[PDB]
């Protein structure tokens, strides 16, 4: 499934998975690891999940997302998201912690907001594969968060929305 | 937004909202009422949705789905579910209640499975709009369970998956 990786991506992504997304975790915290292929060049992919501005266009359960206009987004901005009815949130406000274009990183702390979930920070990378004439993208997403399934399910389905639209740009 | 009817489909849909999704509910119970705009054809959303044998051609979350073969699926016929990892649920066996093909009215009860609901029922109803040349759906789709935000959010992706299937077809 485009959900699960094959032995080999898993192999390839040993270092990565380490790096960004293993968690030595306190008695009071969980985490949870989410991949996704993407059938799409990986600098198209990550062209648009770095968009901290307009995460609208790349997740799910977004109303509207409110930053400062007339800057670039850089590491220290926040966002102010309102959350579309019916979910165990209302509002969020979130930092952008990493943006690296060069390795294809990046993440966000939610700092507040109205909503239940205390600590959660994740981290995204975007991997390029290759074989043959044939390049592809595999994006894992992980989280942290003090304490699981319901955001496991909008973490697989942002992901999911991630490559339907870079899928959808690369048609030829 | 493509879930949330305007005026003027909300008044036109005023008598099937009370014939097929509105709830006298006892304390113990609980519905919910979803909406998802669908340009297409009616006739089109009905030939996906009325398929009761391939739930996982227009929902989300199902790893396989069982059903017995060589039979053209009925009023009272089920399938067996198997749920994907990661869910509060790992099978769901169902039952086919309403399969009406002149009116476009379809649904389901949870009968038997492992998973945290008791006396799911649902119901889909396909509804054709017209304005100048312009004919598009709306799909409605209601449930009542025993004792809600996670059966919410499985019904408006599943919505939206049906949504996105339909107008690839229709594309010209
Ligand atoms: O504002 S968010 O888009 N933040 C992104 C986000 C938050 C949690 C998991 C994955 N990704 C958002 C969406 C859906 C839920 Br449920 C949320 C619940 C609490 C806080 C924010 C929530
Ligand atoms: O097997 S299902 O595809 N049934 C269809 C269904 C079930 C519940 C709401 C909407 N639609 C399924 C999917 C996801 C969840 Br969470 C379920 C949890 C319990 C039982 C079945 C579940």
């Amino acid at each position: 499934m485009p959900s699960e990786l094959t032995p080999e991506e898993r192999s390839e992504l040993k270092n990565s998975i380490a790096e960004f997304h293993t968690y030595q975790l306190d008695p009071g915290s969980c985490s949870s690891l989410h991949a996704q292929r993407i059938h799409a060049p990986p600098e198209l992919v990550w062209s648009i999940v770095r968009r901290f501005d307009k995460p609208q266009t790349y997740k799910h359960f977004i109303k509207s997302c409110s930053v400062e206009q007339n800057f670039e987004m850089r590491v220290g901005c926040t966002r102010d998201v309102i959350v579309i009815s019916g979910l165990p949130a209302n509002t969020s406000t979130e930092r952008l912690d990493i943006l690296d274009d060069e390795r294809r990183v990046t993440g966000f702390s939610i700092i507040g907001g109205e909503h239940r979930l205390t600590n959660y920070k994740s981290v995204t990378t975007v991997h390029r594969f290759e074989k043959e004439n044939r390049i592809w993208t595999v994006v894992l997403e992980s989280y942290v968060v003090d304490m699981r399934m319901f955001a496991d399910t909008v973490v697989k389905l942002n992901l999911q929305k991630l490559a339907t639209v870079a899928e959808a740009m690369a048609r030829n």
